[PDB]
RNA sequence: UUU
RNA sequence: UUU
RNA sequence: UUU
RNA sequence: UUU
RNA sequence: UUU
RNA sequence: UUU
RNA sequence: UUU
RNA sequence: UUU
RNA sequence: UUU
RNA sequence: UUU
RNA sequence: UUU
RNA sequence: UUU
RNA sequence: UUU
RNA sequence: UUU
RNA sequence: UUU
RNA sequence: UUU
């Protein structure tokens, strides 16, 4: 089960993934909750916690650092975009603390 | 019934979520109505007035200042961005008016 | 049948609504073609000619300028959004040419 | 089959679109995989390799710096909004490299 | 004289210019007052009232309307700075109602 | 005297003035000491502590909290650069709370 | 002699530089004119046209172009200001076209 | 001495101040030298190397890393400019490293 | 089947 | 910080 | 049922 | 300007 | 039907 | 850079 | 079943 | 301010 | 686009 | 010393 | 946070 | 004239 | 909105 | 020389 | 990156 | 007083 959320107002706006379908899913902190789909969109109403996700008897992590990483990304895309060959790359560069 | 908006264009994107299903859902300013899905996707096309949803026989009422608390949290996490473990705790301190 | 547009990338991000189903639908521009649903999400790959969508009997045409007045009251909501209560206001007053 | 991609977060929000309905569809790098709908979404976590999609017996490239071209189209439309007769074109105008 | 100004703050940075000098100058709403130089800088510490500067005894009014096209020019100059060859051009362009 | 800041940086540059002259001037946080002339152009440093200035004899203090406001009308000014007539107006009434 | 702008509102606000002095300097579109200092400021009021100065006998011409990139450099860096080691390094690499 | 800078286009703009006066003062970098006045302004053309100046005798190098410092705690401040009471104070501890 |  |  |  |  |  |  |  |  |  |  |  |  |  |  |  |  694969886990993509973006930032959306105060929360997170998510998804769910699975290729052989997700059979079961919950969440502490994200309006999700089925005991079959192979994609599952749900939305957490706070980040303030790191995003919990109980899907196909597999506990999936989001920390909150993690999605401002990609709005970091985002953001800054959208800053050098004037620039559409390096725009992306520049901003993975600048926001992703791992490596150089 | 659980009702989450964020800011989309002139008005708000929104959902409606109960984890034992929808039964019944309306509202004089967003277009939805139905009279047994957990969750319904719609969209209000103002948000001059605040948004009002009756679902499920509870009244549910989102100030318009309630979304735009939300979207400071997203202009000012992505603004903090490049500080991803802060970004998202320093914009809820300075976008919500309640407590300190 | 109701139609209702945001700018998304180069396009627009657009639904449907007939509160009474939606019976048939095409566009000569947007990715859309149905010959019962109520709510009918859909894209248009380009806003370059407003948008036009023929749904239930009846031509829809969304100004692509109308759809930048609907941006702009979003982009200085969030501009505003340390003011909570008047930010979306205060949007409207500034990016609506009509009236005051 | 047609693919329109936008940015979201570090990666892509994209659909899928055929008027005779898709009857397969694969990616190497996007979470999708069918093996009859007219219309698919999903998404993709990275765009640091450029968005392949196999749908229907057809190859889709779409390059992440077109994806950038989109959001330059949006970012700077935002920009002119107070003027929305021009935002878009002006947009257009600096934000695509071909021709003038 | 010359007038130009740049806002300031909630004011405006100024300078009168005059090749063959500035005899006198005064002002109502900014600091200058002298009764020759040929330049005189000053500033006006709010602009809600338009900059009037009286100088060798011609009226000088810069609008405050005026000053805000200067600051839309340097505004979108900055945002357009990633294209040199046309940032100010195009600036001009989006600024200037009477274009 | 008459003491008008702006930002600069970390701190502030800033401008004293008296039409009659600046006899004598000091401050514990800003470069200037003088112990006549209309007008005296200095900066501060910091403006982690206010401005304050001690100019012939009269104790001047503009808060921080001040210049934060001067530079909100400067920075709302720009943001509303394309609505001229307005846009220096507009500024002023979201800017100071005494509004 | 040496020239040197930066954008200000419309124009640009300029100084002109010669250790052994500036003994004769002029401009078509700039407020200067003398006719020795070792240092001269002044302003143009408008960058329409490149900014132009005769100084010294030489031909100096600072053009536009060469002033947005110096204002992208600007922009950029107070965009990457919380990376201070980087901020101005990586604004030269993206505003400046021959790197 | 005490020099204090200003980021201006692609280099800054400076200020020289001692209270005793500027007996002395040369750069590698930028346009000043005097071989006594209390404050000297004086701009670098570029950052690109940090600011060296010599003052008095005394070595003056203020890091373009400690310039864009200053101008990150002035962009933040406008960007909080519409809380005036801590928008200074919280640009400085987003800014300033070791804080 | 703790609501 | 969707009540 | 103009692909 | 999603090919 | 290489997991 | 969604683990 | 006020359209 | 999606007509 | 300082008149 | 073209006002 | 100009050392 | 505390270097 | 420099008091 | 209205403090 | 003021030539 | 290297132009
Ligand atoms: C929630 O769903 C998970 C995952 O479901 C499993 O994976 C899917 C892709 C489908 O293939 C499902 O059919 C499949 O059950 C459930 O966890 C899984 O539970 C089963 C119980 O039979 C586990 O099988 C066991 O595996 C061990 C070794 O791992 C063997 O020794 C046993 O003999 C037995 O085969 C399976 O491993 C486990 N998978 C994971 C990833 O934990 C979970 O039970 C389910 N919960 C509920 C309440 O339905
Ligand atoms: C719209 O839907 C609401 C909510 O539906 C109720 O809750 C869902 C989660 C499901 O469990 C539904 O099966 C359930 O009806 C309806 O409101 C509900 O109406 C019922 C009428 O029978 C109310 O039950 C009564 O409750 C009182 C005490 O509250 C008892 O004294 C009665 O004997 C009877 O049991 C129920 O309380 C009420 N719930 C709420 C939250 O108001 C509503 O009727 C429906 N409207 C239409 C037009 O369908
Ligand atoms: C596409 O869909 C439209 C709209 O469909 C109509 O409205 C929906 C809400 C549902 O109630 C549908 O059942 C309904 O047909 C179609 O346009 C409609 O076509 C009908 C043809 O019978 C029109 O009815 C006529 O109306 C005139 C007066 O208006 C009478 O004199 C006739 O006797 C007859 O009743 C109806 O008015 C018309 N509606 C509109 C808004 O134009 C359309 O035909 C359909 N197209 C296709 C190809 O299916
Ligand atoms: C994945 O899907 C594609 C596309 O599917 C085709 O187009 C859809 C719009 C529907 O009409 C489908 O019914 C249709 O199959 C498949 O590619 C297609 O495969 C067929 C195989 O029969 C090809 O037909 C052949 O075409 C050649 C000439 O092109 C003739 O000489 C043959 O006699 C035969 O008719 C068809 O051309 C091909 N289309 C494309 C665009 O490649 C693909 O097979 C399928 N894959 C899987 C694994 O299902």
């Amino acid at each position: 089960c694969t886990v993509f959320c973006t930032l959306a107002g105060p929360g997170a706006s998510c998804e769910a993934y699975s290729e052989n379908g997700i059979f079961n899913i919950s969440s502490p902190t994200c309006l999700v909750n089925k005991v079959s789909e192979q994609k599952i969109n749900f939305i957490c109403q706070r980040v303030d916690q790191d995003v919990v996700v109980y899907c196909n008897g597999q506990k999936k992590v989001i920390l909150t650092k993690t999605l401002v990483i990609g709005q970091c990304i985002y953001t800054f895309t959208s800053l050098f975009s004037l620039m559409p060959d390096v725009a992306h790359s520049l901003a993975v560069e600048l926001c992703v603390p791992g490596l150089h």
